[PDB]
């Protein structure tokens, strides 16, 4: 049992959760998280109804559901040249003081889209209401089994989000003649994506573990924290 | 093994499968079909290499996935007054020479959003590439197990497509105080919705049955039928 | 100075202005109105501080901008068979118990896109916050001089809203080979469109006349009527 | 008369054009540009029908139309702390190895939207078919008079593009507690946007000059170069 702060417990926020989640996954030990004042999505609770929280983790009140989390590898011609993971997503991204980045999205070996773009977001349903949400994404209910593909500012006619089945092979091909790209996962863990390389995102063998205290619907979080006028 | 035209076999189009597959639906027997010149999505075989198909119908060579399908009934407080099912999706539609239709959208029995609109769409993943796509909805992998909610011309701040978990219950309550609506199922099977009714879609217990001949990736159908510019 | 209810004065709603403003339209005399409790966009005055308004109607204190309005006629090869005008917009709409409507979209007499759909919308900038908004269209500043094209539930790769120059001619040719459609004007004034017709909208020579009482910024209307979350 | 390369003439592409355009504006001298093989939007011609090009610039075949171009100022409390311009746009942007950037969009002194975001794109109609296009933007016909406001990946419920009248005051307020932001214009001319600062985009007194050789419709460029299936 462990704590990361301002079974796994975390007392802070979404930023700290995906920080939490990293090891909690790593150690196949269910993560648990509670808000510390600052409003954030992923946190099952606020820092106000506390005692019950801790108590329930001692009284053993929660569950662990297989949240899709993704494994990312960059490989240089046959040759895996880098590996990663993320609870939220794998953000393919261009440098900042740079221009449009050339990229090919292939799913299950068919290239579904090519374009110039800020980058590509392949996100879990678990993180469907983040950046991918930012990029026009649909909301995915955390318990789905699927992969979310949402391009980042694509100079293209077609960039409609695609949601494929949990078992497919998403590939971003980085143009040779172009620039080194970037990958960040859940906000951290940058890696370099050399031009000519090729991203490849897939489901990771070990999903992370999500400790539900209130076994209530996503619909209850989603409206309250986003402030949906359900009028 | 029956034949239908514009084991189940059909020589027509999308509405011929929905017609064909309609009857087979009750007769538990997997649907299979050939597109008829003019672009048709769900046809595993086309109006060009039709003959060759036959073999799979004679040797009975293909496989069947239980595609998520949806069950719908309109109810006025505890009184289920009608039910429908769908291959593509279930569109609630306002009267035809009418105006915006009054609405509150509930998911998980939780109200997510209220508004006037053309209406709201509830789709099977396979229907995400039909009406829902046109109406602003994302692409879902056909083999998915999940439900898609797309509001139809919603005079709203937010009408983002929602991809729900198959273990859900989507319900739209129709304004009593206003006009009676319409509901369609696979675009066919229209039904009349009393003002004040409550729409309610859920994962259908009896999937449709699919005759897959050539086990290629969905990205190959999606590309040609949609003619995706990987330009 | 005439009064209409759910100088031109009205005590109703958006469709009461469109009704009121309708007749005044021929009578060249600026429209002015008060919203009636339930949210109404175009009302420069509301159902709360109504009385105070009056002054501007008695002292005749306000000003008039010539809001771009549009002229529409349906023609079958050189034969203009009907015409309409609009405050908000001009929606081509498919038959009501029908299916997708066949279409080629031409702007500047150049074909930009073809498809089936619910239909296509042509709007005055003031109509961009009405149907066109709901149908996927952007917000245009009301005082604009420009025309907005928004396709309505278009089974297409690309149906991006188009904001054209007022010095243009937008034309949608309706499939002959298929079904007859419908066209509306301010949602009212429906017209029947023969299959094969050719829709043609252009900058209307005779703008509507606007009675602006309180010279505030449009962002103040837009915020309250829309209730924009600057949260 | 002057040339920038691989009255103003330019022989290269869109990248070089907005490079061209900078001074050509600066020296109130109409810009003119011709493709040099590499496909790009803004260039009136290709490097294949050349002689006529040059010739027409000597025979004086073209025109100069007042393309909206924008003036940008960043000011530190009353105090203008930096000024800019751009033919395309003013891109408000967060650092790259950073997180969501806090920002308030006010038009004509009413704050229309606040959110966390990659940044804000305020673009001319002249550049409507670029990044703003990337960010979900509508296409604006170059000759319009308007300002385009398109947020860059906003963690917000509402980020609908807004098109206001040419004479309004767009303001992005950079949160104090946040991070220094960035501005790039047409790809160049970076400037630093300190937290607590406040962006302010407006029409620049001197529009740039666009030299039309073929006085044809935008619709002709737009379909050909984008490859619109107008089928
Ligand atoms: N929308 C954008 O422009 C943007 C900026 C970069 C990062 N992000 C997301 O933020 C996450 C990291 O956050 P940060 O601490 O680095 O701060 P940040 O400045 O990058 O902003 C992140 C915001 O998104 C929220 N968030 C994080 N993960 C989420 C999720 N899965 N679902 C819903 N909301 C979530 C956080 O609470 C915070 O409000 C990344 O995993 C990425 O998904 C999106
Ligand atoms: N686009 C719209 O706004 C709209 C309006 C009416 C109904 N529909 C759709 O019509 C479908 C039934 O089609 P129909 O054969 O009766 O003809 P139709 O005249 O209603 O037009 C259907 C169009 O959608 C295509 N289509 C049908 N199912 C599809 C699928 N699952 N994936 C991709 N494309 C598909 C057909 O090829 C055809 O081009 C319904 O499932 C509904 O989704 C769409
Ligand atoms: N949302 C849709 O899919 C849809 C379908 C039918 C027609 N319409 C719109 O209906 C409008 C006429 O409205 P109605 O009074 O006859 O009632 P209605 O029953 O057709 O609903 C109109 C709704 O749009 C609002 N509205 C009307 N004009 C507006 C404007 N210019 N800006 C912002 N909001 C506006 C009204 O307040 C009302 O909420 C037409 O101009 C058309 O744009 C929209
Ligand atoms: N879509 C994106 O993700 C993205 C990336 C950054 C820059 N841009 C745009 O590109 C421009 C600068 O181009 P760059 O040479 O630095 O290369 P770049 O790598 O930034 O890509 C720019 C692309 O946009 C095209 N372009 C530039 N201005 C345009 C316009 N006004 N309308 C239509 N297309 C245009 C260029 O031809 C090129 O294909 C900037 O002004 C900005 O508008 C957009």
């Amino acid at each position: 049992v462990l704590l990361v702060v301002h079974l796994v417990l975390v007392l802070g926020g979404d930023g700290t959760f995906l920080r939490a989640a990293e090891l909690a996954r790593n150690a196949s030990i269910p993560v648990l998280g509670v808000n510390l004042g600052r409003i954030g999505f992923l946190a099952e609770a606020e820092a106000e109804a506390i005692d019950a929280v801790l108590e329930h983790v001692v009284a053993q009140d929660y569950r662990v559901e297989d949240r899709l989390t993704l494994d990312v590898v960059v490989r240089q011609g046959g040759r895996i040249v880098n590996r990663g993971w993320a609870l939220n997503e794998v953000s393919l991204e261009k440098g900042p003081r740079l221009g449009v980045l050339g990229v090919v999205v292939e799913i299950d070996g068919r290239p579904v889209s090519a374009f110039g773009c800020d980058g590509v977001l392949v996100s879990t349903p678990t993180g469907s209401t983040a950046y991918a949400f930012s990029a026009g994404g649909p909301v995915l209910w955390p318990d789905l089994e699927a992969i979310l593909v949402v391009p980042n500012n694509a100079h293209a006619l077609f960039g409609r989000p695609m949601v494929t089945s949990p078992e497919a092979t998403i590939a971003i091909e980085i143009e040779a003649d172009g620039h080194d790209a970037l990958v960040f996962c859940d906000g951290r863990r940058e890696m370099l994506i050399p031009a000519g390389s090729r991203l490849e995102v897939t489901r990771c063998v070990t999903s992370v573990k999500w400790a539900r205290l209130d076994s209530a619907p996503f619909t209850d979080r989603l409206v309250r924290k986003f402030r949906l006028p359900v009028t």
